[PDB]
């Protein structure tokens, strides 16, 4: 016998975030789960898994990468509930 | 017999974050879980898993990477609940 | 018999973070969990797992990496709840 | 018989962080857990696990790494709850 | 019979950090746990686990590493709760 119980009775006005998981029993992947409440903001990638036999004989390659510039990011509340409160962003 | 019990009775107005996990029984991966309440802001990668036999014979390679520039990040509250409070970001 | 009990009765308005885990029974990985309340801000990687036999015979390689520039990061509260309090960021 | 009990009754408004773990029974890893309340801010890596037989015969390599520049990090509270308090960051 | 009991009754508003662990029964690792309330700020690594037989015959290598520059880090409270207090960072 397997039982799980959460939050039987509630009187009032809360804020909640619930998650429940139960498990009973060149690249390979099997039987996985990814991304329950997942956040990604800025991510970069250049070269990945070109192939079996690239650039075998007598190759000449030049590789250069530049990253610059004016950028801004602004966030007030992230992944956090609130009740009976005040939030403001003023510029 | 396996039992789990959390937060039977609540009177009032709280803020909560709950997570429950139960498990009963070139690259390979099996039977995994990734990313329960996961955050990533700035991440970089260049070269990964090109292939079996790259650049075998008489290769000439030049590799250079530059990273610079004006950037800003601003966050007030991250992964933290609050109640009966004040939050402000002023510039 | 296996039992777990947490927070039966609550009167008032708190802030909480709960996590419960139960387990009963070139690269290989099996039966793992990663990233329960995990945070990463700035992470870099260049070369990883190119392949079986790269750069076998008579290779010439030049590798150089530069990292510089004006950057700023600002955070007020991270992974810490509060109640009946004040938080402000002023510039 | 195995039993665990935490925080039966609470009257008031506290701030808490709870974690419970129970376990009853070129690279290889099995049956592990990583990253319960884990934080990483600035981390770097260059070369890792190139392959079985790289740079076998008559190789010429030049390796140089430079790291410099103006950077700032500012944090007020990290992994520490508070109640009935004041927090401010002023520049 | 195995029993554990912590914090049966609480009246008031404290700040707490709790952790409970119970265990009853080229690289290899089995049955481990890593990173319960773990913090890392600045960490570097250069070369690790290149492969079985690198640089076998008649190699010429030059290795040099430079680390410098203006950097600042500022933290007010780290891994320490407080109640009925004041915290400020002024520049």
């Amino acid at each position: 016998p397997l039982m799980v119980k959460v939050l039987d009775a509630v009187r009032g006005s809360p804020a909640i975030n619930v998650a429940v998981h139960v498990f009973r029993k060149l690249t390979t992947e099997e039987e996985f789960v990814e991304g329950i409440y997942k956040v990604e903001i800025d991510t970069k990638s250049y070269w990945k898994a070109l192939g079996i036999s690239p650039f075998h004989e007598h190759a000449e390659v030049v590789f250069t990468a530049n990253d610059s510039g004016p950028r801004r990011y602004t966030i007030a509340a992230l992944l956090s509930p609130y009740s009976y409160s005040t939030t403001a962003v003023v510029t």
